[PDB]
């Protein structure tokens, strides 16, 4: 149903900012953020049915996730944390929240010219990481 179509694809990380200080405010540890931060990540985002799929390979982590838009689900993030994860659209934005230990990061998703640009809020810190079609 053409949900989310113009996600779809192989994406490659090409800036990001403030991205360290997001780690530091969501407590991620200096060793995990040094090598995180190294990371140039493709983003690999697939629709079969209801049912996307996001992978991320890097030489840091490999990480996928699949869900149902509004389904809350397990997740295990890149740093090891273990989150309760669910992610809507709104707008046609791509809304992902993760909520562990009392604490709750937001994650955005948003098609803009011929860039992925994903938005990462935690508290009142947020990283801007830019992706181009690989
Ligand atoms: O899901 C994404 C995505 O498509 C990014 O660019 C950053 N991110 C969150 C994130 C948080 C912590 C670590 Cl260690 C690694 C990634």
């Amino acid at each position: 149903s053409h949900m989310c179509d113009a996600f779809v694809g192989t994406w490659k990380l090409v800036s990001s900012e403030n991205f360290d200080d997001y780690m530091k405010e969501v407590g991620v540890g200096f060793a995990t953020r040094k090598v995180a931060g190294m990371a140039k990540p493709n983003m690999i985002i697939s629709v079969n049915g209801d049912v996307i799929t996001i992978k991320s390979e890097s030489t840091f982590k490999n990480t996928e996730i699949s869900f149902i838009l509004g389904q809350e689900f397990d997740e295990v993030t890149a740093d090891d944390r273990k989150v309760k994860s669910t992610i809507t659209l709104d707008g046609g934005v791509l809304v992902h929240v993760q909520k562990w230990d009392g604490k709750s990061t937001t994650i955005k998703r948003k098609r803009e010219d011929d860039k992925l640009v994903v938005e990462c809020v935690m508290k009142g810190v947020t990283s801007t990481r830019v992706y181009e079609r690989a």
